[PDB]
């Protein structure tokens, strides 16, 4: 079967997906320990804008807080830990202006 | 609330989901003309493999045919044609080889 063009072109449009965000993405501090999982599943936007030249961008965002297993890298000993995430609620297509 | 350690593991390990596909990466040959949309969204493997070193990767796949708009660049002419691209069904945590 052919998936139509419509069906086609809603998939692929900017919107809020599940998205994988390492933690080192989301906490660029985090790098000493070891994380189980290393990276967490949540909403974030994406899509191709009809518009080449705009960006899929977060116009509304909240919290989600997730259990994460912190490991420690010389002893190996393991603890839960709460870690928040930034989810994507709204999305839409935004110009990247030139920065500079 | 806090979503349990299980679910968020679950979530982030190695599966097929939804994935966005431009055209252009899966036919590094359309050069040339316009697509509408630029992208489609089909399962691709991805996820965190608990072994860090190790990258999730297909191990079974089919083809889906999908409806997309090629749009002529010097005209702007539309028409529309269907186009296969790979999905993947079964994935796993493999090793990347050191090439050469």
């Amino acid at each position: 079967q052919v998936r139509p063009f419509l069906e086609v072109h809603e998939r692929s449009a900017c919107q809020a997906r599940e998205t994988l965000v390492p933690i080192l993405q989301e906490y660029p501090d985090e790098i000493s320990d070891i994380f189980r999982p290393s990276c967490v599943a949540v909403l974030r936007c994406s899509g191709c804008c009809t518009d080449e030249s705009l960006k899929c961008t977060p116009v509304g965002k909240h919290t989600v807080d997730i259990q994460i297993m912190r490991v420690n890298p010389r002893t190996q000993s393991s603890k839960m830990e709460v870690m928040k995430f930034t989810e994507h609620t709204a999305c839409e297509c935004r110009p990247r202006r030139k920065q500079g």
